[PDB]
């Protein structure tokens, strides 16, 4: 699916860290949104999955649902 989830995004590095974790975790196709605080995800990955990999950057996160 593709899941939408809100990523508090301060900076570029920040958007950066982002994609190395989603990277790492691999099998994700993701569009980072820096301005809008956004990241969508294409993957089979569990929401949980998704969520864990991405609190590991320290930061706010939360999912908002399908886009999709």
């Amino acid at each position: 699916p593709k899941h939408e989830f809100s990523v508090d995004m301060t900076c570029g590095g920040c958007a950066e860290a982002v994609s190395r974790v989603l990277n790492k975790l691999g099998g994700v196709k993701y569009d980072i949104d820096l301005p809008n605080k956004k990241v969508c995800i294409e993957s089979e990955h569990s929401m949980d999955t998704l969520l864990a990999t991405l609190k590991k950057t320290g930061k706010t996160v939360s999912y908002l649902g399908l886009e999709i």
